[PDB]
């Protein structure tokens, strides 16, 4: 359980697409860490970075002495690209990275489908909305190229996986209760009461994926939250990796700091989400907002976040901790991880063994008689 190789590398940037000096750690058990300087050294090892079942890729674009990994993880292709000087360096490191990855070695058809949306596209596949002919139920379809080739209450599941001659299919269900963005921007703010549920329901499901999987979802913003039709919290799936957009990828204002620097990340990025989304639905407004983003990556690095007069002291706290710029300092950073999420004090009365049992009653029941009601994919009123 130790070191392989450790060094100085270029990785190109996931969200700033630039190059940069980053000191990386191959270890046994397959982690590939990158830090912004040399680690003087969670212990809980995450998925995120792990180079098992991942292949390596050797190119002179767009510069030379390129090595690329690609790892499929659940139902995402993700790629990670990095430079090193010489071309014996790049040998070094893809074997090793190699070994490593050795070392850890030890019907339904399209036909049943009709396509509805295009709900996005990638580098590497696309995402449509679909409905099974057989049970009028929708769902999200991840139809990837495969040449580059459990379960929760308000996770997304993965229900069907199938084949093509050319695809990889991932079948997900598709929450009915509504968009959350478009709940929140038709009611402007929440009650504190209705955020609290939102946000215990997700401290539930990041609870599950830091401890059971042992991966950082990354991902948390409004736009990945949605309501079924009883009106409880589904975090989605439905993401695919673009080339960036010139270079950035996406939109950063939901991103925590450390994720922008690309240094060293972990559990606390997922707090970070949370605060991120449970501002918003509490304040009406994102946390941080400006359109240069020279301006925006400095207000989400540098700017201390301000809160409303309507917001209550615990509240107020709850924000603090998750919204902190360090994630050493944030809360829910340390070992005790969704734990001193669980225990704050704007939690308390919130027996968390209800919430993972659904248990307690939604305070927002969508408009939907059951689930292939079709209200909210309606133009007439998502308009
Ligand atoms: C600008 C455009 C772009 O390209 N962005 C980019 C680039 C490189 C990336 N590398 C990167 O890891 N991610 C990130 C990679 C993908 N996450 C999203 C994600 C993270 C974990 C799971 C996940 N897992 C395992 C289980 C069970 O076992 C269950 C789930 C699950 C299921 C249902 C709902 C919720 C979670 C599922 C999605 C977030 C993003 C990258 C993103």
């Amino acid at each position: 359980v130790a070191i392989v190789k450790e060094g100085w590398l270029h990785k190109r940037g996931e969200y700033i697409k630039t190059w940069r000096p980053r000191y990386f750690l191959l270890k046994n058990d397959g982690t590939f860490i990158g830090y912004k300087e040399r680690p003087q050294d969670r212990e809980a090892p995450l998925n995120n970075f792990s180079v098992a079942q991942c292949q390596l890729m050797k190119t002179e674009r767009p510069r030379p002495n390129t090595f690329i990994i690609r790892c499929l993880q659940w139902t995402t292709v993700i790629e990670r690209t990095f430079h090193v000087e010489t071309p014996e360096e790049r040998e070094e490191w893809t074997t090793a990275i190699q070994t490593v990855a050795d070392g850890l070695k030890k019907r339904v058809t399209m036909n049943e489908f009709e396509y509805l949306k295009l709900l996005g596209k990638g580098t590497f596949g696309k995402v449509i909305l679909v409905k099974e002919k057989a049970t009028g139920r929708y769902y999200a379809m991840k139809i990837l190229k495969k040449e580059v080739i459990s379960r929760h209450p308000f996770l997304t599941a993965l229900k069907y996986s199938f084949q093509t001659h050319d695809r990889l299919c991932f079948v997900m269900e598709y929450a009915n209760g509504g968009e959350l963005f478009f709940h929140l921007s038709r009611e402007r703010v929440f009650s504190e009461d209705r955020a609290r549920f939102y946000g215990a329901e997700i401290v539930s499901a990041l609870d599950y994926l830091h401890s059971e999987k042992n991966v950082v979802y990354r991902d948390l913003k409004l736009e990945n939250l949605m309501l079924d039709k009883d009106g409880h919290i589904k975090i989605t799936d439905f993401g695919l990796c673009k080339e960036g957009i010139k270079t950035f990828c996406g939109t950063p204002e939901y991103l925590a700091p450390e994720v922008l620097e690309d240094n060293d990340y972990g559990r606390a990025v997922d707090w970070w989400g949370l605060g991120v989304v449970m501002y918003e639905m509490m304040c009406g407004r994102l946390p941080f907002y400006n359109q240069d983003h020279e301006k925006l990556f400095e207000l989400i690095l540098m700017e201390e976040i301000r809160f409303p007069r309507t917001l209550g002291p615990e509240a107020k706290s709850l924000l603090s901790g998750l919204l902190k710029k360090d994630p050493k300092q944030r809360l829910g950073g340390g070992s005790e991880d969704a734990k001193e999420i669980m225990q704050h004090r704007f939690f308390a009365g919130i027996v968390w063994q209800h919430v993972y049992e659904k248990k307690l009653s939604p305070p927002f029941k969508p408009q939907v008689t059951s689930e292939t009601d079709t209200r909210y994919f309606d133009e007439e009123f998502t308009a």
